[PDB]
């Protein structure tokens, strides 16, 4: 098959996701609408159900709105059952689960969004039209709750396909966390404490780990093509890594979590998570910078480039980064006045690296600063808007030009207002020019490009004032004037191709599994795929896509390369994580581990999942506030199930590594449930 086929659920680099808040899009069926205080037929009470549903989404696919726009994927609200309680809101006089983030039963659907048959209708309709379906999923909590007053809301109660498990109050089984609420003081604090008043699920509890793992398979069984994990910054990395493996070994689908980063914010945990969790992240570094430059004027084009550059050094898999300019949590990008800024932001996002996600109603210039004003009902479905057409013209390039989907990015010209960059994947090239200044034109001289000598017209057809250009044999471009607010896109798509890997998914595997290598020039007759210098088993070989079975190599990260039947060797795609086996989440605890000021305790050990004795890649720094207090440290770690591990704890700083004394601690990871090991620091 092809890397662009709707069936390639492990690669979204050639796609454009359209984010829909189900309730605020289209009420395709009035018979399923809530009744009473839960519903607001006038669409004025922003926190009540307005009636949007899966049938309405289906309607926009069949009538050509979404398709006509060039959308290849849709990300919808969490489909699971939510609480029916209407909470008190002083401002909006009513607060409901219209958003779908207040889970009640993860094994059932929200009656107002539709039945499982309705959900299926949607999945089948999307696919029939070559559209992938992404679902929001929030395993961090259930719903708003007061353990002191079980009368408030539905007590954060959790059901298992109808049968109640328990609520926040009198939680004798310990399904939830009872450490009060987070004040975001630390990474650990925001994990084991509640997000505001939402009942915190305790996924270290065996029953909870199993429920969640079994609940996700329910949806995978429904045919979904991707998952959006909510608040991945508020759950342990160890559990999530273990949860990711559970998904990937069942039926691998592109997965990306939400790890909010503020303006100018960079978090080394965020980077580490994106690189080791087995899942991808939404680019908040991208999004925030983009808004600083095109929307709020708190930064220039030099900051847009530093982001492009730094972001490419920190992320092992930048082609997996989900980019956006706004969402259900941010103020709507269009703030009034000129719409050029949004239009330029959309073009820049659409031609840049990663996976473009577009918040619904952007193409319609919808405005709204703050939740919930930024979640108003779909205004209109007008296809004349410049925005709608920028997407129409740009979206398809992600399937037609490998450079745009997988290529690197390079700044070819720049000043405070102008950004000219190049996307390159072998001989395929894409060059983009953007002038953010709405009142000043620039004379572009000294511009060079990888585009072949020739005359190139604007892909946008002058939609954003772009024009054609002429390139010489030496790559030089004839001087041209970039008008105010101009965006021009020029490209070259090679006819021939040497073997080039532009993508590999999933990034976290195990021997015996199958991975998909995507690119160009692979050939039609099978060659060879290598994990290091070890050849794997070809499951299927095509010019743009190759599927292979992971050889039984020593667990760890491997660099992939491919050799054509003509002996042509490709480029390598590095850092694919081959695990020891099925993952299990174990909580490691160490007592009496006292440290001097600014010194932390980490976990190193026998397996790859533990860093194989490499103190530089040791697990930590471990936690020591919520669950257990210093000097006892603990950490939730993903480890190979049913394996006997030798490990030791250490105290690190920057210029001292103190190892535990005595002999390595031993433990045999449990086969099916979560586990806990407790030991005392050995002198
Ligand atoms: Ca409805
Ligand atoms: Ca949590």
């Amino acid at each position: 098959a092809s890397d662009t086929a709707v069936s390639n659920v492990v690669n979204y680099s050639t796609d454009v996701i359209y984010q829909i808040v189900t309730d605020r899009f289209v009420d395709g069926n009035t018979s399923n609408n809530p009744t009473g205080d839960l519903y607001d037929p006038t669409h004025t009470s922003l926190k009540k159900y307005f009636g949007g549903d899966w049938q309405g989404i289906i309607n926009k696919i069949n009538d050509g709105y979404l398709t006509g726009m060039g959308v290849t994927a849709i990300w919808i609200s969490q489909p699971v059952e939510n609480i029916y309680a209407v909470l008190p809101d002083s401002t909006f006089g009513g607060s409901t689960s219209y958003h779908g983030y207040w889970a009640r039963d993860f094994k059932r659907t929200n009656p107002y969004f539709g039945s499982f048959t309705d959900f299926q209708n949607l999945i089948n309709t999307a696919h029939a039209h070559n559209i992938k379906v992404i679902i929001d999923f929030a395993p961090n909590h259930t719903s708003p709750a007061s353990e002191t007053d079980p009368t408030y809301a539905e007590n954060g109660r959790l059901y298992d396909n109808g049968t109640l498990l328990g609520g926040y109050t009198n939680d004798t089984n310990g399904y939830f966390h009872h450490y009060g609420g987070t004040d975001f003081s630390s990474y650990e604090d925001g994990i084991y404490r509640n997000l505001f008043d939402l009942a915190d699920l305790n996924q270290q509890n065996s029953t909870i780990d199993s429920y969640l793992k079994s609940a996700i398979k329910v949806w995978l069984d429904m045919g979904i093509d991707g998952i959006r994990l909510d608040a991945v910054k508020h759950m342990p990395f160890g559990w999530q890594k273990n949860f990711m493996d559970s998904i990937l070994s069942y039926r691998p689908v592109f997965t990306f979590g939400e790890w909010f980063l503020g303006t100018n914010e960079i978090d080394v945990n965020n980077t580490y998570f994106a690189n080791e969790s087995g899942m991808s992240l939404l680019d908040f570094r991208f999004s925030q910078k983009v808004r600083q430059v095109f929307r709020d004027n708190t930064d220039t084009m030099y900051g847009l480039d530093s982001m492009i550059q730094s972001t490419a050094s920190d992320y092992n898999f930048i082609n997996d980064m989900v980019t956006f300019i706004d969402n259900h949590d941010m103020d709507r990008f269009y703030n009034g006045g000129s719409t050029r800024p949004v239009e330029q932001a959309l073009a820049f996002t659409l031609t840049s690296r990663g996976v473009p996600a577009i918040y619904y109603g952007t193409e319609q210039y919808m405005t709204g600063n703050g939740d919930p004003y930024n979640r108003a009902m779909m205004t209109s479905f007008n296809t004349s808007t410049t925005a709608y057409n920028v997407i129409k013209k740009l979206a398809p390039l992600r399937k037609s030009n490998p450079a745009i989907a997988y290529g690197t990015t390079q700044q070819r010209w720049i000043n405070n207002d102008v950004y000219i960059y190049e996307r390159k994947f072998g001989n395929n090239v894409a060059l983009v020019a953007i002038n953010r200044n709405l009142s000043t034109s620039y004379n572009i001289t000294g511009l060079y490009t990888a585009l072949p000598a020739g005359t190139y017209t604007d892909v946008l057809g002058g939609l954003l004032n772009g024009n054609s250009i002429s390139v010489a044999s030496d790559g030089s471009v004839t001087p041209f004037t970039l008008s105010a607010g101009e965006v021009a896109v020029w490209q070259y798509v090679s006819s021939s191709n040497s073997p080039l890997i532009g993508h590999v998914g999933p990034t976290m595997t195990k021997a015996g599994q199958t991975i998909t290598i995507d690119g160009r020039g692979f050939g039609t007759t099978s060659g060879q795929v290598l994990f290091g210098s070890t050849a794997g088993t070809i499951v299927s070989w095509d010019d743009t896509e190759v599927k292979v079975k992971v050889p039984s190599v020593t667990p760890g990260k491997y660099n992939i390369s491919l050799k054509t039947s003509s002996g042509a060797t490709s480029n390598t795609y590095n850092n694919i994580n081959i695990l020891t086996g099925n993952q299990i989440c174990v909580r490691f605890v160490v007592n009496n581990a006292s440290t001097v000021y600014g010194e932390n305790v980490y976990l190193t050990g026998n397996v790859a999942e533990l860093g194989n004795w490499d103190t530089s890649k040791a697990i930590g720094p471990m936690f020591n506030q919520v669950v257990y207090q210093y000097p006892t440290w603990y950490y939730d770690v993903s480890v190979p199930a049913g394996t006997t591990i030798q490990f030791k704890f250490i105290k690190k700083n920057g210029n001292t590594i103190t190892w535990e004394g005595g002999s390595n601690h031993t433990y045999t990871v449990p086969s099916s449930s979560t586990g806990t090991v407790i030991v005392n620091w050995q002198q």
